[PDB]
């Protein structure tokens, strides 16, 4: 039951490492998963349907992680700190390319998509803004551009940045460079006057 | 003969404003440009190649506005000279919201729309490099990060986060805020030590 399930999302993964959703079927889904065509539909109503659970689990990944760093803050400096927190997302994502790269061109046809990369985002923004008021009522970081609109430019900039890295294109910060790349933007932006 | 042309871009640039080209047809654009169908077809080969050349245009108008600025420097600070030089992207591409909107679908299906893109991306990209090469090397700038790397990564916020402000994203930086917090960026990652 779960194992047909989890079957089938393993295909999915796999096959979309090779080709876009586009070009796999059903039929192809349902033949790597070991099961019939109506035994698919039974489990999902559509390979959309299987990419929006694929990115749902990669995304919720992502927020746990991230709830875990904020839960156990790392004794480092403030450069360390940012660093990480964006590193769970460079981690996980990269740990996921194939369905980075679909869950993102499924972003323009798919709403139930768009709603989910869209509220997480505005989660993952106000997680940044929170930080970011923390670090200017503490002293450490100047009172410059409103905390939430900075951290819409900076998680969308590490949005555009991390998915042309991991999809080598053309232009892309290579992606053994991208974490250092981002770190200082952020770094400097946050706490230069 | 270039003003059925010009029809036709004005035509598929005003059809743009409300409803994606997926939902336009050549006899919508033949109709609005008042020529028949087989007419068009002489003109431009698909809808398709309508979006291709309004893109081009707008990106050359884009492009030919920044080699203006290059050649005929404000006078004024550093911070006032960068926001200079993103505004033309800021009223270019924001004066023809449907057009951008559009053509940034249209790259995951045309490859002529990835590749004009990625064109005129790394010729930015590289003024944009060859400007903080500068600063540096007249003292106004800290060698930080590689400088074209630096380069690629706030151009492609800028590309993120105005398109998502032009296209009222959830999240965005509302637009008459996002030229002010894009500058602040460049100018503390560029400056910043
Ligand atoms: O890198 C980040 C988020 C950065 C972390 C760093 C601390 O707070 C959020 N994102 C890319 C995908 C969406 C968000
Ligand atoms: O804002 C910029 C470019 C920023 C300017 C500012 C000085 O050099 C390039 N872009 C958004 C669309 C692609 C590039």
């Amino acid at each position: 039951g779960d194992d047909r399930e989890l079957a089938i999302l393993a295909t999915a993964e796999n096959l979309l490492e090779d080709r876009p959703l586009a070009d796999i079927s059903v039929d192809d889904l349902a033949k790597g998963a070991g099961i019939s065509r109506p035994t698919f539909y039974f489990y999902f109503p559509s390979k959309e349907a299987v990419l929006l659970t694929l990115l749902d689990r990669v995304v919720n990944q992502a927020d746990m992680a991230l709830q875990t760093l904020a839960e156990n803050p790392a004794d480092t400096d403030r450069e360390n700190m940012w660093r990480t927190g964006i590193n769970v997302f460079f981690e996980t994502f990269g740990s996921h390319k194939a369905v980075t790269r679909a869950g993102q061109a499924a972003r323009a046809t798919s709403v139930e998509v768009a709603e989910l990369w869209s509220t997480f985002m505005q989660k993952w923004i106000a997680y940044t803004a929170a930080v970011i008021d923390a670090e200017r009522d503490r002293g450490a970081a100047p009172r410059t551009l409103p905390a939430h609109e900075l951290a819409t430019a900076l998680n969308l900039m590490n949005e555009r940045t991390l998915f042309a890295s991991f999809a080598g294109e053309q232009p892309s910060v290579p992606e053994a460079r991208v974490l250092d790349t981002l770190v200082h933007i952020w770094v400097t932006s946050i706490y230069g006057e």
